[PDB]
C-alpha cells in the first residue's frame, strides 16, 4: 500500500531521531518503563495489519507513537485541517467535580457553573480515560492536558475527529440534572487522503482559562490603587492583616516566556522586557510584597525567562543544568561561540559582540565568559565521547543569574503555579524556589524538563512538525524536572467554591493571608 | 560500525527525499541516463566495503551521491570546518586555455595573465576532471563550477581537504615556463571525527569575480556622465557608432536576486527595489538604451525578480510555468492562500491582505486573483493524483508580469549572461528573451530550472543541509531550463585577449556595436 509504505518509512525516521536526538530516553525507560522497541514494533504492526489504511489512520499511529513518551514537549503535528469543536471550557475542582467555567456561544442550555457529569452517556472520567496517552500515570498535569482535548479534536494533532450530535449530562447548581443534545462544530478535511488518491497516481513522465492568557483567570485581589494595562496585566491593591493594618501589594501576571507571542505585541515598539522593567520599578517603590500569577503558562525563551528573573532579585541565583544529547551540530555552535568571543576582555567589548542585551538579559563581561565556558565544556564532552547524555552543563553556561544592573525587586515575592506550567514555566518557580527567593503557592507544575527543538522534512504522510526534547534539566539537589515538575511550598488547589462561581475567594483569601505574613514576618512564612 | 550505520541511515533518508520531493528526477533519468536505485546501491557499497570509515569519508560519499544529479541546486553541506584555501583566481578564455585573473596575497611570482598548465605535474584539465561529478557532461557551466573550488577546498561542501606545499606550472604571457611552489592555507578540523570517538562512547547512565559581487568584473563602457551612489553599480555613458554619431547608453548590474544579501544592504533603510526604481526613472530620462550585467548571479527571490522585471517593461511579460511535486504541505499552502483572499474583490482589499507590494511587486486585484488561481490549481492536481510531476503551473499563479504602475524603462535593453547564472538569473534573461524585450548576449546560462528548498534534520553523520529542487520550469515553447539553460541571442565568449589583462575590450566592443545597432531602429519587429 502507498500510504502504508510511506508511513513505515516516515516511522523509521521518527525512530531514528529518538536515538540521536531525544535526550530523556534513558529517563523515560526507567521512570515510565517506556521501550523504544516495544513502541516501534507495536506501531509497525498497527500499520501493516490495516486493510487499506487511510492517511489519517497512519498519522494517528505516529501520533500515538510519540505520545507514548509522555513528554509535553514531544509531539507530532500534521497538515490536516479536519476538526471537531464544542464551545465549552471546564475546570476540575479539588474534590473531583467538573464545572463549566466558560461558554463561548449564545446557546443557553448550559451555563457557567453547571457541573459536567456525563458525555454520550459515559461519566466524564470515562471519556477522559480514552483521551490519555499510552503511558498515562494519572498526574493532574496529564488529566488537564486531556481536559483541554475533551471539546477540541484536531486531525492536525493526530486525533480521531468525531462529529454529529452528542449528549452531555449536567447538574444545575440547585441539584437538578438535564441532558443536553449538542452538535460538534465540524470542519471537514480539506487535504485529500492519499489512500483515496493512490490508485489514480500514474508514474511521472516528461512531455480566559486559555493557556497563555494575558489576563489569566483570577479576579483582582482587592481595591486597585494603580494599574498599567499596557502589555502585561499588573496592578497594585490593598490588603489588611487581622490586626487592622493595610499593605500595598502588587500583582503581576507573566502569561508566557515566548514574548513575541504576547497579545497585542507590537514588534516595532519597545520589547516586553523594557515594559516589565517599568512595572517592577513601580513595584519597587510603591509596594511591600509582589504576587506573580504564573499559572497556565506555555513556557518559551530561556533568555527571556532569565531577564525576567534578573529583575526579581538583588542577589545572584543558582540555575539548574542540562544533560544534553550531542551531535556535530552543537559542536559547531560551540566553536562558533568561541570564535565570536575570541577577543573579548571588557564589558564594552562584550556588548559589541553579543548586543549588550540578550532578549532582556544584560550582556556583561561575565556573560561573555559564561558563554565561553559553555562550548568549551561542550567540545570537551564531544572528545571524551560523552555525547549520549552529557554531564550537566548549564544552558549558555550561565552558572547563575546576576541581578539586573538597574531594576531589581528585592521585597518578598509570591509565585502562583499550575498543572499547566511548562518548560520555562517550570524553571521560573524552580529557580525562585531553590535559591529561596519566592514563596511558591498552588500546585505541582507539569514537568516539561528540557529544551525543545522541532524537526521538519518532506514526506507523504502529512507530517508537519515533530518536536523533541534535547536535554534533561537537573535541579541543584539532583532531581530531574521531566514529568515530576515542581512542588510548591504551599499546596493550594482550587475548590469547587473557587471555581463554581468564578470568584476564587477561598484561594485568593489564602494567598492574601499568606502574603500578609511575608510582609509582617519578613518572608519567613511561619504558620 | 557506528559511523557506517549512521551513514547508511542518513543515506536511506536522502534517498527517500529523492522519491518524494525531487521534481527533476524524471528528467535526470532521461537526460543523464541516471538511476536512483543504482546510484544509492553504489554508495551503500562504498560504505560497507570500507574498513574503519571516517565521518569525512562518509560525507564525501553522500556529497558524491547527490553530486550525481548534476543539478546546481541539489547539494549537501556539513558541520565541518576543515578547509584549504589559496589566494588565486583562474578564468578560462574561449580558446580552451586557463589564465589567471587575480591575486589576493603579497607580491608573488605569479602574474596576471599567466596561463595555467599544471598543478604538481598534472595538466590543469585532469586536475579539474577529478573535481567533476558522477555525471559531469562537459559544459561551460559545470567546468566553471569545478574551477571555483580548484583553489578552495572545503570539508563542509564535502571535499577532501588537501594540505602542504604544491606546484603550479604557469606560463608567462610571452612563451617562457615557470613553476611556483605554494602552500595551501589550511584549517584543521574542529569537530572531532566520530570514528575516533566511537569506541569511548558509553551508553547513557541515568542519575570582484565573486558570484554575487555588486560591482562585478566588467570595466566602465566609456566616459561616465552620471553615477548612482547606492547599492547598485549604475552609471550613464556616451557611445559613438561607426559613424561618429553619439548616444547616451545606460549601465546597471543586478548582482543577485536575494536582495537581502546585497553588499552593504541596510535592513533598516529602504529596500533595494526602491533604489532600483530611482535608478530607472533616471535612465528613463537620460538614456537611449540600457546595458544590464547579469553574469555571476546565484539567483535569489522569485518575487523580487518579478519586481525588477516589472520596472523594465511597458507591456506584460509572459512567465514560464513550473511542473511541481506535491506533498500535503503544498496542499495546505494552497488552502491557506484561498482562505486569505476569500473575500478580496478590490485593489484596496488586495493591498490590505497582501500588502502594497510583495518584495517589490505591486499588489493588485489581479495579483490576488492569480494567487486564488494558484490554489485551485494545486488542489486540483492533488485530487486528480497529478502529484509526481504536476501539470505546468505558474509560481504564485502569475501567468504574466504586469508593468510597474510608476516606473517603466521602455527603450531597448541589452543583457549580458554567462555560465555562472542560476535559478532566478536563469529566468530573468529567458523571460526577457521569450517576450522579445531585450537583446541577450554572452554565453549559455547554468541550467538550474526549478525552485529550491532546504532540508535540515538532526543526525550523527554531520549533515547540515540538503538542498533539492521542487520543480521543473517549462518555457513557452515546451523546453526546460534544468541543465539546458538559456541560450543568448549572440554568443559572445570572453577570448584570451579579454581575460589575459582583464581588459575585455574585445568583448565590450562587440557589445556597443550591438547596443548601437539597437539605438538606430524601431526594432523588435514582432512578426
Amino acid at each position: 500500500s502507498l500510504v502504508c509504505k510511506n508511513a513505515l518509512q516516515d516511522l523509521s525516521f521518527l525512530e531514528h531521531l529518538l536515538q540521536v536526538k531525544y535526550a530523556p530516553k534513558t529517563w523515560k525507560e526507567q521512570y515510565l518503563g517506556w521501550d523504544l522497541v516495544q513502541s516501534s514494533v507495536s506501531a509497525q504492526q498497527k500499520l501493516r495489519t490495516q486493510e487499506n489504511p487511510s492517511t489519517s489512520f497512519c498519522q494517528q499511529v505516529l501520533a500515538d507513537f510519540i505520545g507514548g513518551l509522555n513528554d509535553f514537549h514531544a509531539g507530532v503535528t500534521f497538515f490536516a485541517i479536519e476538526s471537531a469543536y464544542l464551545p465549552y471550557t471546564v475546570q476540575k475542582s479539588s474534590d473531583g467535580r467538573f464545572y463549566f467555567v466558560d461558554i463561548m456561544t449564545f446557546s443557553s442550555e448550559i451555563r457557567v457553573g453547571d457541573e459536567l457529569l456525563e458525555v454520550d452517556g459515559a461519566p466524564v472520567q470515562d471519556v477522559l480515560a480514552t483521551l490519555y496517552g499510552s503511558n498515562h500515570k494519572g498526574t493532574a498535569a496529564e488529566e488537564s492536558a486531556a481536559l483541554r482535548t475533551l471539546f477540541s479534536r484536531m486531525a492536525s494533532l493526530g486525533h480521531k475527529v468525531p462529529s454529529g450530535r452528542t449528549t452531555l449530562k449536567i447538574r444545575r447548581p440547585f441539584g437538578t440534572t438535564r441532558e443536553v443534545r449538542v452538535k460538534w462544530r465540524y470542519v471537514p478535511e480539506g487535504v485529500g487522503d492519499l489512500a483515496t488518491i493512490a490508485p489514480s497516481i500514474r508514474a511521472p513522465q516528461l512531455q480566559g482559562y486559555n493557556i497563555g492568557s494575558t489576563d489569566g483567570f483570577l479576579p483582582v485581589i482587592g481595591p486597585v490603587i494603580w494599574e498599567s494595562e499596557g502589555l502585561f496585566r499588573a496592578y497594585i491593591s490593598s490588603v489588611t492583616d487581622g490586626d487592622g493594618k493595610s499593605h500595598k501589594v502588587g500583582f503581576l501576571r507573566i502569561p508566557t516566556y515566548s514574548w513575541q507571542d504576547m497579545e497585542d505585541f507590537d514588534p516595532s515598539g519597545p520589547p516586553p522586557w523594557e515594559e516589565f522593567a517599568k512595572i517592577i520599578q513601580v513595584f519597587s517603590s510603591n509596594t511591600e510584597a509582589l504576587i506573580i500569577d504564573q499559572t497556565n503558562n506555555p513556557g518559551g525563551s530561556v533568555l527571556y525567562l532569565y531577564a525576567l528573573l534578573s529583575m526579581l532579585t538583588d542577589r545572584p541565583l543558582e540555575l539548574p543544568k542540562h544533560r544534553m544529547i550531542l551531535t556535530q551540530d552543537e559542536v559547531v555552535d560551540a566553536l562558533d561561540w568561541l570564535t565570536l568571543l575570541e577577543n573579548v576582555d571588557t564589558n564594552v567589548e562584550s556588548r559589541l559582540a553579543l548586543g549588550d542585551n540578550m532578549e532582556g538579559y544584560t550582556v556583561d563581561l561575565q556573560v561573555a565568559e559564561y558563554l565561553k565556558s559553555f562550548g568549551r565544556q561542550v567540545l570537551n564532552c564531544w572528545s571524551k565521547g560523552d555525547i549520549e547524555l552529557s554531564t550537566p552543563i548549564p544552558l549558555f553556561g550561565f552558572e547563575k543569574i546576576h541581578p539586573h544592573p538597574r531594576v531589581q525587586y528585592s521585597k518578598p515575592i509570591c509565585v502562583l503555579i499550575n498543572e499547566q506550567d511548562f518548560s520555562c514555566a517550570d524553571f521560573f518557580p524552580v529557580v525562585l524556589k531553590d535559591n529561596d527567593r519566592a514563596l511558591i503557592v498552588g500546585t505541582r507544575t507539569a514537568g516539561a524538563g528540557g529544551f525543545v527543538f522541532n524537526v521538519q522534512f518532506p514526506n507523504r504522510t502529512g507530517i508537519k512538525t515533530c518536536s523533541l526534547t534535547g536535554s534533561l534539566a537537573v535541579r541543584e539537589h539532583g532531581a530531574f524536572i521531566e514529568n515530576i515538575g515542581v512542588e510548591p511550598h504551599i499546596d493550594l488547589p482550587f475548590t469547587a467554591n473557587d471555581i463554581r462561581y468564578k470568584g476564587y475567594s477561598e484561594y485568593l483569601d489564602k494567598v492574601k493571608k499568606l502574603v500578609c505574613q511575608l510582609i509582617n514576618n519578613d518572608g519567613t512564612i511561619i504558620l
